[PDB]
């Protein structure tokens, strides 16, 4: 079956005064493989990824400030803090070149540092990643209202940080096979005290939606601006339904963005590593011995 355990040895580095948890396994030298996880995961979202890469490649797995086994500070985990903790997080691990594997709200961040920094990312692969979606007509149906109630500071916080319905319902809700007991504790453990959720709750309230926040739109709307022209190497993994990337809007993406391979996994939702990891982590495998790197 999918693989439940998380088998990483630890590993810690202080960025701008916290500390970070990150998964950093395979071979030392060569370009290394950043993975980014998104809301309401943790590398444990790459667990079943990484082993198809770390034979050949570096793979490091930072967990966001405020989620994983990172440190929890007083923040407003807006979209914006996470940009200055993971742009210190490379630097503190003294990354040069990179190839990115983002997700969510990883990607984000992993293509907003990418259009500021293209001479060091040699590759992206992304899935379910943040684009500025034009109408709620384009949220699936089966989860409108309860997005719409996230982004509100009364239901919205009942929700999401007094009840954890974002990783009791939502979570759940955005894979299409059933996660085990053993998953969801996996998936629970940083969040057990409620004044811990705040990332859960600032995340869905930073989706670029119909033009709001208009700060987030335009900042995504930049760096898609910028995929649609770089010859970055890409490829592109995306499910049916899905949640934040219709398939026809993948399809599309697909024979737009230059040098884009894309990958259909089967039956997915939002957490695609959840539904298809062999698919996914071979495919990233087969991909890197394409690059240059
Ligand atoms: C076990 N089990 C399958 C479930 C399933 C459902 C529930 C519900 C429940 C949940 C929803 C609900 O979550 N609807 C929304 C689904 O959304 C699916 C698409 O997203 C997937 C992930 C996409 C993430 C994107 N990232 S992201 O946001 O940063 C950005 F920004 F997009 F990028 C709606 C209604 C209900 C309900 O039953 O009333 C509960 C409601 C309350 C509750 N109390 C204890 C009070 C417990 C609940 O127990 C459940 C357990
Ligand atoms: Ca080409």
């Amino acid at each position: 079956g999918i693989g439940t355990g998380f088998p990483f040895d630890p590993h810690y580095v202080e960025v701008l005064g916290e500390r970070m948890h990150y998964v950093d396994v395979g071979p030392r030298d060569g370009t290394p493989v950043l993975f980014l996880h998104g809301n309401p995961t943790s590398s444990y979202v790459w667990r079943n990824i990484i082993p198809h890469v770390a034979p050949t490649h570096r793979c490091i797995a930072p967990d966001l400030i405020g989620m994983g086994k990172s440190d929890k500070p007083d923040l407003g985990y807006f979209f914006d803090d996470h940009v200055r903790f993971m742009d210190a997080f490379i630097e503190a691990l003294g990354l040069e070149e990179v190839v990115l594997v983002i997700h969510d709200w990883g990607s984000a961040l992993g293509f907003h540092w990418a259009k500021r920094n293209p001479e060091r990312v040699k590759g992206i692969a992304f899935m379910e990643f943040i684009r500025p979606i034009p109408t709620w007509d384009e949220w699936p149906e089966f989860a409108r209202e309860t997005f719409q109630a996230f982004r509100t500071t009364d239901v919205g916080r009942k929700l999401i940080i007094d009840q954890n319905v974002f990783i009791e319902g939502t979570l759940p809700m955005g894979v299409v096979r059933p996660l085990t007991e053993v998953e969801m504790d996996h998936y629970r453990e940083p969040f057990l005290n409620p004044v811990d959720r705040e990332p859960l709750w600032r995340f869905p309230n930073e989706l670029p939606i119909a033009g709001e926040p208009a700060n987030i739109v335009a900042l995504v709307e930049e760096y898609m601006d910028w995929l649609h022209q770089s010859p970055v190497p890409k490829l592109l993994f995306w499910g049916t339904p899905g949640v934040l990337i219709p398939p026809a809007e993948a399809a599309r993406l697909a024979k737009s963005l230059p040098n884009c391979k894309a990958v259909d996994i089967g039956p997915g939702l939002n957490l695609l590593q959840e539904d298809n990891p062999d698919l996914i982590g071979s495919e990233i495998a087969r991909w890197l011995s394409t690059l240059e790197i």
